[PDB]
């Protein structure tokens, strides 16, 4: 059978869907070049090798770099793909802002050389890792896929909404494409074997993992961004979305790929926003742990609420997000408390 | 420290800015890499042959691709530049409307290369190739800076957008930069000898050659995109700006970047829009020709009128387009007579 390649899966997101891919019966391909992500020194990430383990199905991999259009092009040779997933980027807004260029390269020319690659071997068949960051300010909520996109502050916003412009003129320039851009919400969570997970290096950026570094008593306390938003609470609302149902939301995108659906794009999300204390209450439930915080100042560029309108893709993906809060702590916590460092042995 | 590099430099408007530098007193390096040129009969391409001659100055040339950072590097190595005008790039909408990867690759990809080594050389401070195509479909005209960009109808219109939103982000990175940004309208016309000018290779995309061809009879008629836009013929109403105009305009540029200007976006127009239909009329003129016309449907890209508001350039760089409408067709009829098969065959 043909194979599907994943870019950067040995990463957050895609180790969670090379893991789905692999029990919904599909044949990944892993690149990565393990900018984000723990070797271990042995054949495979750590996160495959786990991944690995918990399917008891094999991960083919390969170390490279989206850049090198030399080593894509061998690859492309190498393995006959019917589908490419694409999560390799940069993602640090902190650090867009201060390296726009990285920012840039990386996320603009990588993908650009890999839809090059895709076109000339014939693999017009693409899923790719977007963001509710596209659609910029929420000037509606529930944002649904027909909100304005764009005019996004950042250069990680930026590229990730120029992105999506290139394959919408890709796709009509060439109606053979059949291309899925999933702009997700919020991940949050891990596999309920709780053996793999997010693995943020330092601090991290995100509220979640930096929640559970707090409740694991890595940290001191939560500094809570604001709480003068125009929110029931004040502090910020965000539709936090369980990464199994985000990962089963691209073996959806696949389905629809198969079915020669062209351009197509969709929120993943779930619909429903909780605040920033809603999650620290949430997260005190599944530790048994107490979680302090502190209000701090608001920070730069963040809004009050963002949260999906998941219609779209309940009516054409015939999905929907399954897990719940307490599902995503309880997962959360279980690889926290499992991996208090993250990958390692 | 004394050169200026000027990128697509054997090109239509590149030539006829490497004659301005010239006799501006400037000490231009170009590098071409032919797509979109004609290899001279010895190592300079032909439109540079004739600038020597026609300014009795050097031209210092070398055969490169933007795409291929080793060449650049070892350019930027072996020159001190003071600074970087860069023409470069793939510049047809209707083109990219069917080739959309090229003018990514060419464009976005070529662009990023370039900076990159711009900044760890530090030489930071540019003149862009920009164009009224980052206006998209104008919300009212003339059109000013501050007109809203983006929302572009077109690929190459959303390259070029896309290009000055990475630049302001460069520029907020680090103030030293200094940007000029040039939002040309439609060049046309030709250096006052008829040595030089537009040589389009194939079927000439662009208003004005095809017109010239029709005349001298290279091409049977021309083919009018459509006469049902909300103009006062129906036809596409532009902005038509002399060659040699533009080429001033980039003088005026590189010593804009003198005071630390930081980013510095200016319209490069004359303020008067023609009619498809006005266009052929002044050729008709011009020329004393037959010009036979076909009207056929709109051409996917095109918006239906735009001219600038040239204020800002004249109140900040110092610059306006001297040049008319007969002029404009005078020199390019000139261009057309002299070499009916362009720089060679
Ligand atoms: N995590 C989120 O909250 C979030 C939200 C929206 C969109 N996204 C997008 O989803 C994708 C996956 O996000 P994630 O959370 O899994 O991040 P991640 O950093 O864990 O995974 C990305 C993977 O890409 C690899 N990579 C980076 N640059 C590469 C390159 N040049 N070549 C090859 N591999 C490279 C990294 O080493 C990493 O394993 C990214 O594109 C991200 O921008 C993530
Ligand atoms: N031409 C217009 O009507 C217009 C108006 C607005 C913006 N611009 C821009 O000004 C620039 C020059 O326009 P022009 O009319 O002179 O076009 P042109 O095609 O004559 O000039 C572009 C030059 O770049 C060279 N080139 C292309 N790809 C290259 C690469 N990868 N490496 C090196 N050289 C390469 C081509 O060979 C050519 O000599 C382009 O960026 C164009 O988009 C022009
Ligand atoms: C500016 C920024 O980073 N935007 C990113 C962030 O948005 P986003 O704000 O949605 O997600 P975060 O995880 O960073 O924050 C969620 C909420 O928690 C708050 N919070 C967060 C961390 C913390 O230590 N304290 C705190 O109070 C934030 O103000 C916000 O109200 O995550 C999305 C998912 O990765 C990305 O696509 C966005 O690009
Ligand atoms: C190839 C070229 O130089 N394009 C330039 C031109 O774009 P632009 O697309 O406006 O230029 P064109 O010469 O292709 O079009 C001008 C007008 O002429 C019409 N037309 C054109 C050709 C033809 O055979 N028949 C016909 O009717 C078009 O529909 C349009 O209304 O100016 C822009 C700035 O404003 C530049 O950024 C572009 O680089
Ligand atoms: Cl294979
Ligand atoms: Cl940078
Ligand atoms: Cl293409
Ligand atoms: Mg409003």
């Amino acid at each position: 059978a043909e194979k599907v390649l994943v870019t950067g899966g040995a990463g957050y997101i895609g180790s969670h869907t090379v893991l789905e891919l692999l029990e919904a019966g599909y044949l990944p391909v892993v690149i990565d070049n393990f900018h984000n992500a723990f070797r271990g020194g042995g054949s495979l990430p750590e996160s495959l090798r786990r991944v690995q383990e918990l399917t008891g199905r094999s991960v083919e991999f390969e170390e490279m770099d989206i850049l090198d259009q030399g080593a894509l092009q061998r690859l492309f040779k190498k393995y006959s793909f019917m589908a490419v997933i694409h999560f390799a980027g940069l993602k640090a807004v902190g650090e867009s802002v201060q390296k726009p260029l990285d920012y840039y390269r990386v996320n603009l020319t990588g993908t650009i050389q890999l839809l090059e690659i895709m076109k000339a071997h014939g693999v017009k068949n693409l899923v790719f890792s977007s963001s509710a960051t596209v659609y910029g300010n929420p000037q509606y909520l529930p944002l649904d896929e027909a909100h304005p996109t764009g005019g996004c502050t950042n250069p990680y916003g930026k590229s990730k909404f120029f992105i999506e412009e290139m394959i919408r003129d890709l796709c009509q320039a060439d109606k053979t494409w059949n291309v899925v851009l999933l702009r997700y919400f919020n991940p949050t969570g891990a596999h309920a074997s709780g053996c793999i997970g997010e693995d943020p290096q330092g601090i991290p950026n995100n509220l979640m993992p930096y929640v559970s570094q707090v409740a694991i008593g890595r940290r001191e306390a939560l500094n809570v961004f604001g709480n003068d938003y125009d929110t029931e609470d004040g502090t910020g609302v965000r539709d936090y979305i369980h990464v199994v149902d985000l990962a089963k939301g691209h073996i959806a995108a696949l389905r629809k790929l198969k079915e020669q659906c062209g351009c197509r794009i969709y929120n993943l999300g779930t619909g429903t926003g909780y605040s920033v204390l809603q999650m620290v209450q949430a997260m005190e439930k599944a530790s048994g742990k107490k979680i302090p915080y502190k209000v701090v100042a608001r920070r730069e560029g963040d809004v009050a609420a963002c949260y999906a309108n998941p219609s779209l893709a309940q009516e054409e993906l015939g999905w929907t997000a399954a897990l719940g809060l307490d599902r995503m702590c309880e997962d959360l916590w279980r690889w926290q408390k499992q991996n208090p460092s993250g990958f390692g042995t």
